[PDB]
């Protein structure tokens, strides 16, 4: 594809949501473009490059016990862009525990993730 | 304040969400630098300053008939910005209607909002 349009982003960002819930991580590394950045949470340095978000995706849902859905509907753009809120349930040394987050995504022309951006601070994890 | 921390980020983009569900124009706009920008949707060209920001809301707010709740938890970074999921309550032509949006907002030096960008497109638009 293109650009995406409004619709696709909103098909685009649900699919990642679904590979992070089933833990797909080549799968999810494919959507991004080959370098890509992501910044997580919103307020560190950006990693670079589909090896380095492999490696963040390998760590963050390697360990299973990973599932994550939206809260509500995508909200995209007519630019390629678009954001969505959804939840992260994990366990933490044992116990069940949720994080809250809204991603902010920008599409190349290619319909690749160029950037990713994780908005959430330690107060949206709940234990 | 100087630069808000995550928990002053979340007070300020509630009260933000409140000032809108009461439609008072004068104080969403003294939240804003005095030459703050705003992008609404996400994917349009910044308006530019307090003024022009007023317009806005007096557009958007001043025929009345608008409500506005937050629909999940503030999402705040450790820089001063944060992202939040928000409904929109209006009437269209007479006819209830909804808008679902995400604002991502950047706070200045002073507790002001920098910039606002409100991610949404006519599919977050429900009758
Ligand atoms: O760190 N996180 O939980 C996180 C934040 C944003 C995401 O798009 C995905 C994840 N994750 O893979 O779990
Ligand atoms: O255009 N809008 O509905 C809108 C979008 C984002 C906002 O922060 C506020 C409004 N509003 O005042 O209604
Ligand atoms: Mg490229
Ligand atoms: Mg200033």
């Amino acid at each position: 594809m293109n650009l995406p349009t409004a619709q696709e982003v909103q098909g685009l960002m649900a699919r990642y949501i679904e590979l992070v819930d089933v833990g797909d991580i080549e799968a999810i590394v494919q959507m991004y473009a080959d370098d890509a950045t992501v910044e997580n949470p919103f307020g560190q340095p950006p990693i670079h490059g589909r090896e380095q978000i492999a490696a963040f995706y390998r760590q963050g849902l390697g360990g299973g016990k990973v599932r994550a859905c939206l809260t509500g509907p995508v909200r995209a753009s007519h630019n390629g862009c678009g954001a969505m809120p959804f939840r992260v349930e994990m366990v933490w040394n044992g116990q069940p525990c949720a994080l809250d987050v809204i991603d902010v995504m920008r599409f190349d022309e290619h319909g690749r993730i160029q950037t990713m951006q994780a908005y959430w601070s330690e107060v949206n994890l709940s234990v």
